[PDB]
């Protein structure tokens, strides 16, 4: 159970986005990429935390920003397919 | 490094996705989710290969359809915090 964040600025870097949300809890992975869907320099995020309960926070407050852009974190609940 | 897919059918599963891509090369990992940034259903995609050279046969071929849905998978290099 992670969750995304989209629209990260560009200076955003997985530390950063790391230093955020470990204020609602411990945090097991954290990663950024660039956005390559748009030329426009934006960066998607994961953040997995180790306990569910830090989703609640996150998502109970009502506004996030981060580096200049308002966030609004999503939970995403990936599957993985088996080998073939 | 992986290949985002950005607008999956909903019906796409990560067997399918895995099996559109293994046509072009070795699989280490596929993953679908749902795309939370909409209301409506539609999916993202990852898909890691074991080699990056599969990467360059998927981005050259003109056009790419799964599941009735044109796609247009694009590459990407996850950064983990430390």
């Amino acid at each position: 159970m992670k969750m995304f964040i989209g629209g990260l600025s560009w200076q955003t870097s997985p530390d950063s986005l790391r230093d955020y949300f470990s204020k609602f809890g411990e945090i097991r992975e954290c990663m950024v990429m660039r956005d390559p869907t748009t030329k426009r320099s934006r960066g998607f995020g994961f953040v997995t935390f180790a306990d569910p309960a830090s989703v609640d926070k996150v998502l109970g407050q009502p506004h996030h920003e981060l580096d200049s852009k308002t966030i609004d974190p999503k939970v995403a609940f990936p599957r993985r397919a088996q080998p073939k």
